[PDB]
C-alpha cells in the first residue's frame, strides 16, 4: 500500500 506523512 501507499503511505503519506504530513508533519
Ligand atoms: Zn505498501
Amino acid at each position: 500500500g501507499s503511505n503519506q506523512n504530513n508533519f
